[PDB]
Order: C-alpha cells, then structure tokens, then sequence
C-alpha cells in the first residue's frame, strides 16, 4: 500500500527520559504495594514478588545489570490490538542501543510458542517491515494459559535453551496473569530470567491509578466511532433506520462509552450500570422501546443504538442462566460428547430448573443455541465466547414484538426498520494511531530499561499520557498490585482484576449528564478517519475517556 | 463535530481548468449524435422533443448565455446517499452565485416527494457552508418516491412554477436519472422553459458508460470497505484461526466487490457476473470455496478471507429458476407440497439448500436470505462430512460481516469531493446554455482535476425500453462488471495466487492531509479502465 510505505517512515516519539544514555537513567522507588483484594491469599501465593514498589525513572548516573549483549524473548498474547508491532520495534531498538550484538526472539502463536519452543529471530529488516503497522502477525498470538508446574518447567527449559535473559509478554489481564505467575516461578527457583509485561487491550480493562490506559484502545475506538458516526449520518439522511451496533468488549463498557462520547448515539447501554441497578433483560427493552416511541412521536422514525458485546454477563438473570448451562455441561460432559446443537440442548432444557428453563425458553430460539455455544467455546482462561452471541439481534427481535404489541393497541404509529451491526474484528489489527504508535514504542523501549536494571515481575508503565510524548513519565508497576482472587473453571485462582467502567468516574458522569439530550434530539457527532499527516492537533488527538480522566 | 470537520469544511474542491473561466468564455463542442442502446425506435417516439441529442463538451471561447437575470434552481437528493452529495450542492450554489449573486437555490426535502408537496428550503450560503465536504444527504434528506402518474408530472410542473424555477437538478442513480430524462421532456412537451439536469450518483457504480467513467461515492465507499476488509485480513493472519465472510452492498453488480478485492487480495472473491456467464450451480460455487479452504488447511492455514457481492444468489441460474417455479406452484408441510410437485431438476437443488433457506424461500413468496449465511452453512456441511471421512483435519470457524450502510454517508475522499463539486458546478453551466435532458459529465477522471473535461451526456443514449405490467417503460440499463474489462481481467490473472498464498494488501484510512499522491488517490478500477 502506498499509505503503508509512507506510514512505515514515521518516527515514534519517546519520553525525554528514555532518550538519555541508559546508565544515565536512575530509579526512583515509590511506596511498596498491596494487591487490590484478597491480599492475604495473594501474599502467600506470591512469596517472592508480592508487595514490590512502584518504580519511576529520572536522570542520574546508574550502573546496569548487564555488560554484554542481551538475549530477549517476546510474546504477543491474546487478541491483537493496534500497536503491538511498535512494542516490538521499541524493544528491538532499545537493546541495540544497549549492545548491537543483542538479539530478539519472537515466539510464535502466543504463549504456546514458548511452551513448544516455536520461535523466529526478529532481525532488523524483518522488524523494519512491520514498523507502525497493525496486527500481531509478525509472530502471531494465541490464548494458551500457563498455570501448571508442567507449563512452568517447559517455559524455564525453553527460556534456558535459547539463552534468554528476559521474557516480555504483551497482553491483557489474562496474558499478564501468565506474566506475574511466571515471574514468581522463576524468582522462586533462583532463575535469573526476567519477566516484563506490557499493557495491551482494546477493551481498556487493564488499568489502575498508574496505568492510565492500555494500548490499542485509542486506535480501535477511533475506527468504531467513525463507522458509528457514519451510521448516525446515514440515519439522519434517510430518516428510516434503527441501527443496533454491538461493539467488542467482553467484560467492560469502556469501548461503548468512548464511542458514545464520540458520536452521541440515541441509546448506549452501559453494562456496569445495568448490573448496579440489577436490571432485567425486559427492563432494558422497555427503556429502549420507550426512546424509540418518543422519537416516533417527534416524527423521527430512526436512531442509533450501541450495546457492549458483554452485556449478557451483566444482566444478573442471563448471567445466572449461563453459569447454570456451564455447570450443567461441566458434569454431563459424557452425554454431550457427540450430539448436535438440536439435541445437545434437549438435555440442557431438561437439566435446567423450572425457573431457569423459564428464563431460557423465554429467549428467541436462535439465542438459545448461541448461549449453548458461548459456554462450549470458553478460552483457556475460562472466558465465555460472547463476541459470538448476537446480543444486538436479541434486542432487535424483542423490541419488534414490544412495538407490534403497541401498534396492536394503536399506541405506536411508527415505522421500525432495524439494522444490526457488529464492529469488532476490523478494529483489532488496523494501523495504530499516532498515540498508540508512540505509546507502544515507548512501552517496549521502556521494558528494556526495566530489564537492564534487573527488575522482574513488572508492567512497563508510561504516565501522563495526555501530555506531549516528550513529557511522558516512564517506569514500572508491579504486576501483583493489579490482582485479586477469582473462581475460574471451578477453582479459586489468582488473577489480574479487570478494570470496569467507574460509575463514579468522569467519563460516565458525563455520559449520564447528556444521554437524555442525545436520545430525543439528533445531536450526532461525525468523527472522521484516523489521520497520520497534518496538524499535530488532529494527528495526535486522544480519546475522550483519557481527557476526562486525566 | 471535530476539529476534523472544521478543518475539512475549509478544504477547497478542485475544478477542471475549463470551469474556472468566466462563463462567457466557455463555449460548446457538439459531438456525435446519440441513440439508445436498444429499442431505438420506441424511445425516439417516446422522447419526442429530446431524443438523439449529441454529446456535449466545453472548451474555452467567447460565447453567449441563455440568461442574464438571476437564476432560480431547485435541487433534489434522490435514493440512497453516496459520499459527496453535499459537494454537488455546494458546487451548484457557488456556480449560480458567480453567474449572478441574486440567484437562489431551493432544496426539496426527502427526495422527489418534497417536490410533489412543495416541501423545500432555500439553501443559503451560511447553511451550505456547514455541509461543505461532509458526507450524507442530510442537508435536505432523500427518498425514493417515483414520479410517474400524469398527476405527478403535473404537480411537479405546478410546483416548479410555484417557485419560479428555471431548472431542476436531480441527484440520484439510474431510476432517478430516467425520471429526470422523462421529466425533462414533459417540461419541453408543454412549452415550459424548465431545464432538468441529472447527476450520476451511486456507490454501486452500476450507473456508467463509455462517457460516464464512474458514479460518485464509489471511490469513498470502496476505500472504507477495503480498509475494513484489509483489517480483517490482517486480524486473520494474526490469530491464524478465522474464516471471515464479508458481504458487501450491491444487489445488482459486483463493481464494489471487485474493487475491494483488487485492494485487499482476499483468498476468495465471487463475481456475480462471472457466475452468471459460466452458468455455475450453487454447489459448484461451494466446491470452489471448500477446495480453497481444504488446501490452505493442508498448509497449516486454518483461516482466510472471502468476499461476496450481496446480489450473488440472484445470478445463480438454478436459484433464479427455483424462484420461477416457486412462483409457479403459486409453512413446514406447506413447503413439502413445493417438493413433490417441483420439477426434479429444481428438486435436487431445492433440497441442497438448508431448511431455514427453504422455509426462507417460502417467506420470499409473500414478498433477504443471507448470501453470507447460506455459504457458511453449506460449507460447514461439506466439511463435516469430510472430517467424518478422514478427509478434512482442519478447524473451520466462520465469522460473517456485512459492510454497507457505514460506507454511504462517510466523508467523501478528495476524489469524490472534487468530482462532486465539479459535477454540480458543471450542471449550472449546462443550464446556462439552455441544455436539458443531460447528465452532468466529467471525463478523464484519472488525471489531475485541472485537466478534467467537462460536458454533458444525453440521458436517452443510456436507455433501452423495459416492459413490466403492460407498459413499455424507458429505463437506464444498469452497467454491470464487464467480463472483458481490465479490472475483471486483472482479477482473473491473480486470484489463484491470492487463494493459496497470503498476499493480503493492507490499505489505510482515507487521508485528507499529506502528499497529493496519498490524499488524491483513486480506485484500482478507475486506474485499470482509464
């Protein structure tokens, strides 16, 4: 692509501190840390790495933990987010500045590549061709979980066979749970193998007071918001369509909320608020039908609706239903064996309580099947496949009935022509914005400096992300501080706690202040394509979420 | 909206050098005279007063205008939106202001219907200013009201006079422009000086010929689709696990699918026109896709990307045949009647299809079905058997997409921005020369705007006579993919390489700031043709 050729030339921007000679970068030690919850149980699990302090960088003469060339292994883990390839080019450049004989190995297909020792050397020309591109496709990714002594030995072995000083893991809450646990295992067995994590995810559910945002979120919400903008403007143009847009975002509504603040849709559902008010499915339907009715009465027979794809895990009744289908499947593992959807399910309907079966058979037939598969297709970390559940079609179907029932009684004169959308996969491997491009490159560059100071069990961290990159602050966040205890697949396991929308936070407060105006009026915003050439103001733009929060 | 819109509202669309001249220094070049594509005789008699008009073209030179008084122009946005419509309107506005600052522009609301109800707004400079370079038809909205009853043409004429209009500009696809051609004559037929000009609009690009090189919006919509498809390709390479099936808008032709394929290099792209021409079966198409999926699995590649045009099934002769017989007899058991009495030949075909398609074909009777979810279904079946017979060891995890509505009202690219502004500006100059029944035309669209050629293509040359329900009606033949054309031939030469290898291209977002070579880029289709 001609675009591709030019964008490959962009020089990502570092924090001023990371431009210094590496033995002129010294550490500032902050407060020791606690886990978020289950501190007691996490301290006894993380014997060697619990309670590590926040690390900041500042200028000063400081001696490094290596004199000779580094060997670094690196993994792309989980679903892709725009910018991963810049984390890698940042890492590559940093180790080369340290010692030109340093070598970077990329393991293939996620953490599984590490367990099976399936790698490639990441060389200067290879890394050149990926600079500033989207995708994880330089080595590919995967969702393999590392949780057993067997996994840990193979990792140790494979790290030792490749003469690695450190492993950098780029991923979300799941991948960095691997990272924290793996660092503990190494330090526990006196292994001199360092483990650094990098905060990747479009969901933006990996963050805290120190990690201001995960990478990729900026790029993905910009792409989603333009498309949603375009649907709003097409709805205004024809005055006839109701668009229902499902967005990726399994466990949290950061993506939906950002897109709402960008576009001003007539309806955006926030899963977290749904849960807090213990809303039911039909209550949500009533609140959307209501908006649809008042708009039809203003002559507006059209609108745009956003719905987070993980909404079904925040409706307590539907959450219950899925957890029961789970349990019903965990034990009857045998009957299910070689049966089909049609019959896999007769058993389910049969093994459900009258209460849940009543909830279940209340759902449209196609939704019933989909929920089945969502439970079958859990990932290694025990995530339900929700992307796969057509929640926005569940809404459409249930709304149509409700509107028919009201046309029946002459209480709805209107014209309801729904259209469904799901924006998700087309945002994960897009070209990263300038923001994610600088942020990812800095993350990877920063990780090597943490490594050169002998740190392990840290998340690469870059603060003040709302300022010009030059003024960014660099350092490290201990992984254990983001963690709690959580029942996965039946067991109570130590994991990184996903960060959901703060219902007390400014992004949400701000949505709440306006969402009523946006419902009955047409105050759509129309964001454009991401730009990579032109005014810094346009090119280096950031998310509304990040402006409101910092 | 954005520092983006406000930065984008300031952009100055580029005109052809000829349209920058004083209007008195633009003179006409009369080309060869026209005849319809077919039914030449019937159309000559139908379009009595306007048939056989010659190709027009502009060049520099002292002339004489048909007006000195301020113009009153009505304008209509018709049919589905395409990026750039608002620039056709801004171009029109600016042109008539240059001619005479007292000229007024009236936009009728919601399509041809706003004309029939005198439902209109003056488009003043301040208002037009906020729509410059934006997507959408939303400055006045559009609609699909046909103008066909004598009562209609009569009220349309009424209302044009009610507002003192010298001309009406209609912006739309093939139907709308057939409409304008007829409307143009009805006005002439009755001794009224009201000119009607048409503007070639559609993302389908099924409105074009040897003189109309492309309809506006196609450029913008394909660039957006192509990025998203490129992004799916790159996600697919990244995780090595999904088969993405992308349906694109366009019930009638495959210009959009073909363009996106030349831009992304997907593993499969079905061209409806090619399927019709080779007279393929449904199952043959399935085999072709299965065969690709199998071979890539054998290479370790359990992932890929498929592009399919939205109108594909309607180009499968079998299927067409079946909706013929289904309409010939003419739920669960009431279809089974369709079975014993169906011809066999369609029977074996009717039963190839999944029940929800079968039951669906019955729902089509009252009158949709997914080109997308039919294929994925039928592929899953043939793979299930093949794994059961130890012939397929791969994992097939399909994901479906439909990119369409999110492309129609996006910001227009520079190309559509210049092209649409030029189209509207040009329409006024056709009007100032007293022409009517023309389509506004801009040639050489692959060169820089300044070297574009401006002129008019007579609407009747685009026509044949269609007949439905008793009446012989004039219609503009939809232009489909030329299987002898360069865009299609380029695809045929390379699609086999794209299937089994991973040669995905990754186009980026449309850019509006930066090097002319990126910002003023055009479609592959237009490069190959031009």
């Amino acid at each position: 692509s001609l675009f591709k050729q030019e964008r490959q030339k962009y020089i990502p921007k570092l924090p001023n501190i990371l431009k210094k000679d590496f033995n002129n970068i010294s550490l500032v030690y902050g407060e020791n840390t606690e886990a978020i919850q289950d501190r007691q149980a996490l301290k006894e699990f993380f014997k060697n790495t619990y309670g590590l302090p926040i690390i900041s960088f500042t200028e000063g003469e400081s001696s490094l933990s290596f004199s000779k060339a580094l060997n670094i292994g690196i993994i792309l883990s989980g679903g892709p987010a725009p910018g991963g390839h810049n984390v890698i080019s940042g890492v590559f450049d940093a180790i080369k500045k340290f010692n030109p004989n340093s070598k970077l190995f990329g393991f293939k297909g996620g953490p599984l590549g590490l367990l099976e020792n399936d790698k490639i050397e990441l060389t200067e020309s290879l890394i050149n061709s990926y600079r500033n591109t989207g995708g994880f496709d330089i080595v590919s990714s995967g969702r393999t979980k590392i949780e057993t002594e067997e996994h840990y030995n193979k990792a140790l072995f494979v790290a030792k066979e490749n003469n690695l000083n450190a492993i950098i893991i780029i991923g979300g809450d799941d991948s960095n749970t691997n990272a924290a646990i793996l660092a503990e295992y190494f330090k526990k067995n006196g292994e001199n193998i360092q483990v650094i994590g990098v905060p990747k995810t479009i969901d933006a559910d990996l963050r805290n007071d120190h990690i201001e945002i995960s990478f990729g979120f900026d790029s993905a919400t910009k792409i989603y918001s333009e498309l949603i903008g375009n649907l709003c403007r097409d709805a205004m143009s024809t005055k006839k369509y109701w668009h229902f847009v499902k967005l990726m975002g399994r466990s949290a509504s950061h993506v939906a909320l950002e897109c709402a603040l960008k576009t001003h849709p007539n309806i955006c559902i926030v899963s977290e608020e749904v849960l807090a008010k213990k809303k039911t499915l039909s209550e949500i339907i009533d609140e959307m039908v209501s908006v649809i009715l008042k708009r039809s009465l203003n002559g507006d027979n059209f609108g745009v609706v956003i719905v987070p794809e993980g909404l079904i895990e925040f409706i307590p009744e539907v959450k219950s239903l899925m957890l029961e289908l789970c349990d019903i499947f965990d034990k009857n593992e045998g009957e299910f064996k070689g049966l089909n959807i049609e019959k896999m399910k007769e058993i389910f309907v049969a093994k459900l309580s009258d209460y849940m079966k009543g909830v279940y058979l209340s759902l449209p037939l196609f939704i019933q099947f989909e929920l089945i598969k969502s439970i079958l297709e859990r990932d290694p970390h025990g995530n339900f496949n929700v992307s796969r559940v057509p929640t926005e079609k569940l809404f459409i179907e249930m709304i149509q009935s409700r509107l028919n029932d009201m046309k029946k009684r002459g209480e709805y004169k209107g014209s309801f022509t729904p259209v469904d959308h799901f924006f998700g996969y087309e945002g994960r491997s897009a070209f990263p914005s300038n923001f994610d491009s600088d942020y990812c490159y800095s993350l990877g560059y920063n990780a090597v400096v943490l490594i050169l100071n002998g740190l392990t069990g840290y998340m690469s961290c870059i603060k003040n992300l709302n300022l010009k990159p030059t003024d960014w602050i660099a350092g490290g966040v201990p992984l254990t501080m983001l963690m709690n205890m959580e029942e996965r697949y039946g067991e109570k396991k130590p994991v990184i706690k996903k960060a959901l929308v703060d219902l007390e936070g400014r992004p949400f407060k701000e949505f709440v202040k306006n969402r009523d105006k946006w419902a009955l009026n047409n105050l759509y915003l129309y964001p454009g394509p991401v730009q990579y050439f032109g005014s810094s103001e346009i090119v280096d733009e950031i998310t509304e979420t990040l402006k409101l929060e910092l």
